């Protein structure tokens, strides 16, 4: 038995002395709240932390930190020895002094400024011979014991005394920089991050398991993505945290070389690796070595390619190496290195999304002191084109202004800085707003992949079709046991049809949220663009990337638009089938049915819709969004005016029942216009700060219906003949 | 405190010995309009000049312009030492000469050509020992002070007369060449070339200061316009 024995995982946490254990852990080895314990890893060392309360972990694992996991040499996946320590003990005088291969830079006072607001108010429990790292100075400096009391009875105390020498020592090779790459250093990835540490997790923390058993490793993982997602920080985390000899090779580099050096310098990269199992080999610009697809200029290039298909596939165990490739673009690699043996596990890491951005810049300025009014929930959503790079680049810029701020009449001509200058720099909102609005993001073409933040509390009315849009896609992916037994596969698809502006994306966003899945949107002009472009294949990537997104909700936008732009009914000599709809039905036909992926349809002229695309098997679901009632546009308004502050002068009520012929849009656009109204009285009697009643009473005068009376009647006309109930509503049966 | 170091910048008018200041930068000086004041810099040298007023340039800051910030080897973003000279001082006898690098073709008189339009009615400060530029005959030539009495006391007056030997000097390496590509030289170009101006200020003038920090320096900028914008032009300027 002996229950002692935890599984070491990535902590939550960003402090240094912080043990996460759920509530069972310590009921079961009689341990408090606050107290202390004695963690022993290998290596025949200790180390001293704090356990904290958690109920997300795990049942028998252990949460620990990058810091202090190189204190016991234990990465991830290994386990380790917890037992508790209640014997009293006091610290009287601490030695530490740091490493040279990070203070260069540091002048002045140490304990003022890295000390003092780090250990007093803490009682952090030190241990004679760790490695503990603090952050401040808009850098990050760690400390290292050499000589103290026998460990235990350190504990810091605010009557304890610290004095330093001054000069610093070399590290050893038997513990790694702090500065490096770790699994803490990655944000705004979790499920595609997951997925590559559950992957390589067997193979290269036990690698004589594979040795010993006919499985076969995965030797091959192509990863996606725009240039700067940090797919090279991800590759990097994963060989520092699983004890892999990383092996960087650069695409440039090797194409480069003359003709035939690029073929041994690329050779001789496998077999050094392979001595150095386990070893992970990562390839930084792929579609720059082999884009053998549509370029075969050169037999250089050509020789390169097979050179590499050739190592690729003719790693017959031998070694435990995992070569894991990046590229910008999934149509940009040969289709030879898809083949089973080279590159068949495919990861896609995508633009993170407003949750996945504030997570970045926390890690990016977790080195620096911000002021109080800094707040980073403002620039995630301020910046929703960017990646991981882009925002690293906002941060950098945003700190050297701080600097530009004081550098100029300080004028500090020294050949080094001082630590008791930078930690009172604290970075501004000022300082942010103003390289928020010159940083050009990368990513603004391709489609952007959310689970977006609207709720069923933002849409008003319409109780009837979200019971019915939350009885079809949820009950499938939650409960599939009653649906395998009946043996009948649930629908593909529902298409939403209806006057424009009542709220046909909204419903197909809540959906998402509700079901926790991604959303991808496609608008019309999306649409007509490889219709004009003469370019349909491009519906092949979508539905790919809504595929390996899964769960997801594929959205199209007035799937109409494509049919006005070209007459309708009649239009032109031709009838109502074109290659943008062929080639989506052909992708949707092929679609694997299994899978959690759904297809949402948005159109507001249904009588042009081609019927191909209605027949059961495709879109069979039809769901009539009409004009909301008297007690479905007060609830409207009410979602409307969350975010305004509007005092209770305002009569919703009253006004819902004068706006009879109102679509969603124009209550929408009424609401503006009176906060329009309200900005700019506040402004023009600037030379008070809350909505009154006469602003809605002018705003109203200009309330214009954008559907009239005429597409009234034709709606209603097409979806009584659609849903056709009439004659069998009284069919019963005699006995 | 030592209220006397100033942030050098470039300056706007295209005369010689002026410098702008804000009126409470010379009102915490006790210092009037019409006055003459001595700037130090490195090196051990000194410079004469006359302030003037400004009500745009900073709070803290002296404008200089590229003729006089070569004069004391202090370039952008730098600081210097500014103190009063109320002292009188009148000149008796300068002897000035030009270096040979840019009088390749000048023959004839030279003070009715160059000194004298420049020098007449204008009550120009001279330092000995410092290098100042004349603009005329479709070309730009300096000159260069090679022995006078001691400095102080030197100011060109209407009765002071001034000769000159005729053969020039050559220049070393410890001063630039007044002919070069300044920041004075680019025109129509003020958003775009603030930007560059503030974008590479810190990594090259102080080099150590990254290298004592974790911020990521700026190592690449691309610069667009059609051939003949200029951008070899601001590229050659900044260094
Ligand atoms: N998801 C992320 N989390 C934290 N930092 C990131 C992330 N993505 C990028 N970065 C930062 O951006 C910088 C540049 O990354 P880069 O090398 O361009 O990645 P890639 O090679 O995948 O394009 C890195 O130093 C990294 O710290
Ligand atoms: N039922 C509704 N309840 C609340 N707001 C709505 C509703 N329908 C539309 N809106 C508002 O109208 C705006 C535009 O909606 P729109 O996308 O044109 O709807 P549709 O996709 O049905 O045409 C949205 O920002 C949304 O806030
Ligand atoms: N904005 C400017 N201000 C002053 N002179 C300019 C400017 N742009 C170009 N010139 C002049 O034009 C000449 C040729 O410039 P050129 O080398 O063609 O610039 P680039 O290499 O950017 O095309 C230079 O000698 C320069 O003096």
């Amino acid at each position: 038995n002996r229950p002692n024995r935890l599984i070491v995982d990535e902590a939550i946490n960003e402090d240094n002395s912080v043990v996460s254990l759920s509530q069972p852990k310590m009921d079961e080895l009689q341990l408090f709240r606050g107290d202390t314990v004695l963690l022993k890893g290998k290596k025949r060392r200790e180390a001293v932390c704090i356990v904290l309360s958690d109920d997300t972990c795990s049942d028998e694992k252990i949460r620990m930190n990058r810091v202090v996991r190189n204190n016991l040499r234990v990465r991830l996946g290994d386990v380790i020895s917890i037992q508790p320590c209640p014997d009293v003990k006091y610290g009287k005088r601490i030695h530490v002094l740091p490493i040279d291969d990070t203070v260069e830079g540091i002048t002045g006072n140490l304990f003022e400024v890295y000390l003092k607001p780090y250990f007093l108010e803490a009682y952090r429990p030190i241990r004679k011979g760790d490695i503990f790292l603090v952050r401040g100075g808009m850098r990050a400096v760690e400390f290292k014991v050499v000589e103290t009391d026998p460990s235990p009875y350190c504990i810091v105390a605010p009557d304890t005394v610290i004095h330093c020498e001054g000069e610093p020592i070399k590290r050893e090779d038997e513990e790694e920089s702090l500065n490096e790459v770790g699994y803490d250093d990655i944000g705004g990835c979790r499920k595609q991050l997951a997925q590559i540490k559950e992957m390589v997790e067997l193979p290269l923390r036990h690698p004589a398991l594979f040795k010993a058993i006919g499985v076969k490793p995965p030797r091959g993982i192509l990863l996606y993505g725009p240039p700067g997602t940090g797919k090279t920080l991800i590759a990097r985390a994963v060989a520092n945290e699983t004890g892999a000899f990383f092996f960087l090779i650069n695409g440039p580099e090797i194409m480069s070389k003359l003709a035939g050096e690029s073929e041994s310098n690329l050779r001789k990269a496998f077999e050094e690796a392979e001595k150095n199992a386990p070893a992970i080999i990562f390839i930084d610009e792929l579609d720059a070595i082999a884009p053998k697809r549509e370029k075969t200029h050169g037999e250089v290039e050509r020789r390169i390619v097979s050179q590499l298909l050739t190592l690729m596939d003719g790693l017959k165990q031998r070694a435990h190496v995992i070569v894991m490739a990046a590229t910008n673009r999934p149509n940009s690699i040969d289709p030879a290195l898809r083949r089973f043996g080279r590159f068949d596990r495919e990861v896609d890491i995508g633009i993170p999304d407003a949750t996945g951005r504030l997570e970045i810049l926390q890690i990016h300025t977790k080195n620096m002191k911000l002021a109080d009014d800094v707040d980073l929930e403002q620039v995630a959503n301020e910046t929703h084109g960017h990646v991981g790079a882009d925002l690293a680049a906002l941060c950098s810029e945003a700190a050297l202004q701080a600097i530009r701020k004081k550098m100029d009449l300080i004028d500090l001509e020294d050949e080094t800085i001082d630590a008791e200058v930078m930690n009172s720099l604290a970075v501004t909102m000022d300082d942010f707003r103003w390289a928020l609005s010159q940083s050009n993001p990368s990513a603004l073409r391709e489609t952007v992949v959310e689970v977006p933040q609207v709720t069923w509390e933002d849409i008003g009315g319409l109780e009837d079709v979200k019971r019915e849009l939350q009885e079809l896609v949820q009950y499938p992916v939650e409960h599939p046991d009653k649906f395998l037994k009946f043996g009948m596969t649930p629908s593909k698809g529902v298409l939403f049809y209806g006057p424009p502006g009542c709220g046909k994306t909204l419903l197909a966003k809540a959906i998402a949220n509700e079901c926790q899945a991604n959303f991808i949107s496609i608008k019309g002009p999306e649409l007509l663009t490889m219709w004009f472009g003469e370019s349909e294949a491009n519906v092949r990537e979508i539905f790919d990337k809504a595929r390996q997104a899964a769960p997801c909700v594929l959205f199209f936008d007035e799937l109409d638009s494509i049919a006005k732009a070209r007459g309708g009914n009649i239009g032109n000599g031709g009838g109502a089938a074109d290659r943008v709809i062929n080639q989506i039905l052909t992708e949707m036909d092929g679609m694997s049915t299994k899978k959690n992926v759904f297809i949402i349809g948005a159109t507001n002229r249904p009588d042009i819709i081609d019927p191909a695309i209605l027949r059961p098997g495709r879109l069979d679901q039809l769901i009539y969004i009409p004009l909301p009632d008297e007690k479905s546009r007060v609830a409207i308004l009410k979602a409307n005016l969350r975010k305004s502050p509007v005092a209770k002068d305002v009569d919703l009520e009253f006004l819902a029942k004068m706006t009879n012929g109102f679509s969603g849009a124009d209550l929408t656009e009424i609401c503006q216009r009176a906060c329009k109204l309200a900005i700019r009285e506040s402004i023009e009697s600037e030379i008070v700060p809350e909505i009154r009643r006469d602003h809605f009473e002018e705003a109203m005068r200009f309330a214009r219906r954008s559907v009239s009376d005429n597409d009234i009647r034709k709606y209603e006309m097409f979806a009584q003949t659609l849903q056709q109930s009439r004659g069998f509503g009284s069919f019963r049966f005699p006995s």
